């Protein structure tokens, strides 16, 4: 019938655009309470309350979340998705580039669930998710240091997961593959031609896909035993 | 608001008691028209159309197929759950132990996919899923068969994803851990106690939890871009 | 300086031609005394001790253990290395194609382990080594059996080395990606060059490469605490 | 008969006590030119040119290089071994706390690389290896910080792997289990008594096995097609 999620309050890290935009469009017509952290708050998501916050500053992000208890309620979900790319072959990557997407893949997602772990320990509720990827996994050329951070997550869920279980509180991770966002359909047209061929279903996915498999890990009702474990969803391009 | 599994036809192997039955009812309960097979049919659930069929026999399989696809329709779905133990250390099993696991539990499961493909493919729509197991990924200590054949699905599910995806047509595995069913419910205290020991969650898991995975690979909604996975789902017990 | 796996003697399933023959012929200068099984013994390897067998007859199996032990003495490595293929699509696979592949790949591991294991644990001495694949991991298309049961070795060494490690036996697996042997070398140039497009490393391996593999696993004391393990050989292939 | 790492220069990072030293001291009777970074050099390694450097200082490692190349010549193998930990539960972990590893374990092992990358690829030959971890792939609960590091490392390597392949160079990772140096022999005896009762091995693993494994990856005749592998040295630990 439904999943657990009406009237629940979600946090969304990166929902202002691409796929955090349709994890936050999602959850709504789940009946949940979503609010979204970004730099910008256009959306155009009008009911979603967006809060400009820097997953780079945990004082930011503390803020956020004081803002975000204040108008919605206690947190139940946390989707940390805020994400960049500085993408090079590793001999030219600057120790900028490394600070860059370490602070914000890395840092950024532990800054992003910090303030509200507390409090889903003392209700004993709780179902935290981060983002990707298919380059975290198997590796990618020119992203040697965005695959550092992807991969960095899925250890930092595994551990969250095993301490988190004792107050019934989940960890998981979403391993995206390619995804149709207004990033990817920029990139030149010989080189998505090249990567979906890579791809045994033969298209990349849509961002309505991975708010899916982060609705699953959300729901309370749907994957109450789910924990410590990564959602591949890439068409079998990573098997 | 809805995974579009109402209408669907779904096959359940060894669906009579157990996590098949929770799978059954649970798919039913989300509008689809259900059917399974076992050895017996009792069920005792009445709506869900009961056949009597042997996944070692592939004659009893396609015939099952030919029955449940003249009373219900067209196949959608496929639940390669049947499976069964001959639990003992390498040494001490006996060839019988090793041609009834991979029969049942290898053999049977190309055997229950085998009479619904080719329509799948003509309808250019399908959604197949094996079971387990959480012994098949890690191992397990008297289990030297039943593991070899857990691993062996999850392979099998894997090609069969990647030879489906032209066909829009997904397979995946769920990887259960421990889960309270009636045969685990009478396994010695101070194994289960020793086993739950082990898990960070505290606890076996319940079937209607298998069921609720099974049902987010089947949802062509929840999952059409899921294919090639595996889905744990072991409270953190395997990771 | 050295392995200590001189004098120690090794049994390698399929080990006439082929990887087999590679793995026969690196032991044999490292200083051990290799025995092999198969359906020839040509080899022509003349120092290697050829015994008939066929991994399929147990009855088979357990002669030619009791052949090598009485020859060479008591065996501390086996190398479960022989394997076949029926490749075709999934509705076109015969029983006969699947109960092939099963009883070479997956059973005949089994009886290629059983006539040894029983004295290796009297000994509290002994690695186990099966192969493969890079298709029982990842997936291929066309093999979906081959891949069922190269998937299912890795889940039985993986239990067996946790049944094995209180006598101080090893079992792990080594996963080849594409090696060019006499079979692969026979496949069309215009396949070869579409996988070989597929791998980093710019060519198919090499047997000595795969054999360079299994005598690290063996080695006493290059991989004393290496167990449960599956070791890639596929240059980066599958990652 | 021998791995070709005779008068192959080498350095490791976090090479003067601990599994530093004794790959050091391997990689030496092995008959290479072995060189450490760390921040005392005592060792007390006489023959191993021991050069003071920081990991976190990109500066501190460019100039190790250059010491290094001028004394010894142009380097073949990096071990990137040195790291830390800052344990504690996840809400208890202060912003030092993640600089701290994130440093060290994640961008440190980037900067140990970086000095040498370009050269490796003049000469189209190379060997790296990064350390771990049990925990990186896992999880450990305490550990949430320095898993994220380690399951990092193994994506670094990956992506690394795949960039290195057309120059011939190969980059791996060695994940370790719980390992008797000096720092996990002060742990309680309680707690060591715990965790050696879930390794099916019942035992910590030696540095010597470590350094065997790190060996096996540098060797370029043991491994010439090993590349973006992780290779476990758990005693089945972790399967």
């Amino acid at each position: 019938l439904s999943l657990g999620l009406e009237d629940k309050v979600i946090v969304v890290t990166g929902g202002n655009r691409g796929i955090g935009a349709a994890i936050v469009k999602l959850l709504q017509e789940m009946g949940a309470k979503v609010a979204f952290t970004d730099l910008a708050t256009d959306g155009g998501n009008t009911e979603a309350l967006g809060v400009v916050a820097n997953v780079t500053d945990l004082e930011s992000m503390t803020a956020a979340a004081a803002e975000i208890t204040d108008k919605l309620g206690p947190v139940y979900g946390v989707v940390a998705n805020a994400g960049i790319t500085k993408d090079n072959f590793f001999p030219k990557l600057t120790p900028a580039d490394w600070d860059a997407v370490l602070n914000v893949n890395l840092k950024g997602v532990a800054y992003s669930i910090k303030p509200f772990i507390e409090g889903m320990y003392e209700r004993k509720a709780g179902s935290i998710v981060a983002i990707s990827s298919i380059s975290g996994e198997r590796g990618n050329v020119g992203q040697t240091n965005y695959s550092a951070t992807k991969a960095g997550v899925i250890g930092m869920m595994k551990s969250l997961a095993r301490e988190g279980a004792r107050y019934g509180v989940r960890a998981n991770a979403v391993a995206p593959g390619f995804i149709d966002t207004e990033m990817t359909l920029a990139i030149r047209e010989d080189i998505r031609e090249k990567i979906t061929k890579e791809i045994p279903f033969r298209r990349f996915g849509k961002p309505e896909e991975i708010a899916w498999a982060v609705a699953f890990l959300l729901s309370p009702v749907a994957s109450s035993y789910v924990t410590g474990e990564v959602l591949r969803v890439n068409g079998a391009h990573h098997t």
